[PDB]
């Protein structure tokens, strides 16, 4: 009912010595067709799916420990309004440039815009009832969201980041959470990035100054403190 | 005077294809001895200052060209208040893992509180006054500051990001910036982080994905753009 | 772009003119929640009569604004059905009052996002491309979108209708004003649980030369948009 | 170590049903010159400053109190960078307007500048070391500051708001933390308006729906609770 640090990079996490169920939230980041399927936005820029692909069985055996251990489940989605009233010109026009415009029609509906096939959340991860979805237009979950009034109205002190991309969103979420004084942990096999050097600086990013944005986790070490 | 496009890392900066110094700011991240001289917070964590201290010839030369130019200028400095109110006691205990605790006294007073001497903006990068100066108790610029009313109030919708550290403050303050829309351009010389291989893999990030948080360029093609 | 209106204590807005292109009309949480038989402030026993009066000449500012084609921006007061936005003082408050948010009324659930009691009446009816805010506070600035919708289309000039004037009206205004966006609040196209907390919420705007912008009579607005 | 409520309107403050010092921050809002003293910027508005200054007496006393028990202490003033970007034009053309242009040179040397004399915290509410001082551009307390870093830092839950104006900066700070979970009490003798009809609406604003902002209640009654430990 209180657990014991996890085995982490550069400290053994969290810094206060233990992990309560009832100040701690499991992050699910943005684990959409967009970023991870056949036919969404990184699919049509050219991008290696296997790479953000990995993180998903990982992740789902974390969201049953955490289900288990009555932790709080927050998942996000990034995307845009419909009338796309919320979208930057220059984020769109990146996005043209990439060849794959955001609220253009792909194999998976409008790119990035809220109600499309590409935006939902993968089954493997699907969230339940009493687990706040974050519709974000941004990569970080704080901007122009509820994240941070859901966080301090359920007394949450303490976050673990799953999802993608790992130096993206997941990335910003982190550095935006630990900025606040979150105490943060990033799931190394649990992230994922359209560039393999990238998801591996990103996390080392996290372990200098002795753990500058928190520490680096295996899912395999969270399980073993969670019992 | 309106400018073109500077030569960038993967589009020709700005998206929108001219840069106004009406519209535009240059930004200093944090150039301070707790990041780049002797005695100060990463000096005393042990990481080689030679990393951070090569940004900042050519940063001078950019802040040279930006004030030529009339775009606006801002400063920032990392630190906290005196009673350590604005410190979040996980950012203090790591600061004693790594050997620098913050508030403790060291060779250039308490590391990162405000007012003392390892806290200040080094001389080669000296405010001059209109140039408004950031005091931020995070890695990001516009946590807990004035910083977006700054920008909003001269109408500002462009930033050309330099200071220190590439993959801490530099990249935390792009990335606000960049969600709320502005346009951002980050210098790869007058930038350095704790580690090489971290400065490089910061500027490859932004590049992915058609510029995913805008684009990189070395001052030269920002220096040729801005006929300086 | 159109002339200043007569507007209290000065010619508003400040820069001398109305462009429609940095121009937004914010409608602010007209629910039957807040002036309807059913809802949330009819629960409390409140005087429905006060708030409804801003009702048909909102409407009227509505279309003006839909035909100079400046931005048109309406609010939801409302909580996510699992409540996770919803404070305890909030809740506690509510239900000391006899109408907790989240009960069941004539409306559904009280001030919960899909319930009938907190759509926006029919009499002022958004049309596509005039963003809804979805707020769980009383100001639309706190934990929404609202500052990015408004940045991304170059909005400078707030023009606020709504309910109530001394509530989510006020704390909106007063949230606007401090980012430094010029708001006109009008006097006709708002209302209060109280008369008298209506005309005091309106007088404390004109104050050290109108601290937070300015008042006026839709009348006026209008006669400025022709 | 914890207190009772507070006789308060409309409900016994606070909703939780004990005052935690641990818990608890006392705020005093832009106790200045610019507000409540000769040559300020109300004063060169032509404003009664009787209105402002009958609050700092039993400001004092409360300050006591909160220091006694062990509350936070934070202290807010209303003011500009010498270099006036934090300044929206749209504000100093109404001061402009008003007579009292901020930045202008008056009697206290700029109106609302950080560093003036018309600017600096009147010594009836001096702040002490360890209690933090709020200098905001704007009425509200958490635009473009770190107060709500300060308040979450130190786990404050619970807000006793003093200070001036009632209808102002009071209140502006009071709307921002009851949005974001604060559970505030206002305190009707340690406040006060340009407009004694203005303070007394402000209060009864709070009043409504079982109490929208918090409640109101007089230093008497936070006094008596504060004697009364449970």
């Amino acid at each position: 009912m209180i657990y014991s640090t996890v085995n982490a990079n550069p400290y053994a996490w969290p810094y206060d010595g233990s992990i309560d169920p009832a100040h701690t939230a499991l992050i699910l980041i943005d684990w959409q067709i967009d970023f991870c399927g056949p036919g969404g936005y990184v699919d049509s820029m050219g991008y290696d799916l296997s790479l953000t692909r990995s993180g998903l069985e990982p992740t789902a055996r974390v969201l049953a420990a955490a289900r288990d251990t009555g932790m709080t489940v927050i998942h996000t989605r990034e995307g845009h309004r419909p009338d796309l009233a919320d979208l930057p010109p220059n984020k769109r026009w990146r996005s043209a440039s990439a060849g794959a415009e955001i609220g253009s029609v792909g194999p998976c509906g409008r790119i990035l815009v809220r109600g499309e096939p590409g935006w939902e959340i993968v089954p493997e991860v699907a969230p339940r009832e009493g687990e706040p979805i974050i519709d974000k237009p941004g990569k970080g979950a704080f901007y122009a969201t509820d994240l941070d009034l859901l966080l301090r109205t359920r007394g949450i002190t303490h976050l673990i980041l799953t999802g993608i991309t790992t130096d993206v969103s997941v990335h910003t979420t982190m550095r935006e959470a630990n900025d606040r004084g979150y105490e943060c942990l990033i799931l190394s096999d649990c992230t994922g990035a359209t560039d393999r050097k990238h998801h591996e600086a990103a996390l080392s990013m996290v372990t200098m100054q002795g753990g500058v944005f928190g520490a680096t986790a295996h899912s395999d070490d969270l399980l073993a403190a969670l019992g």
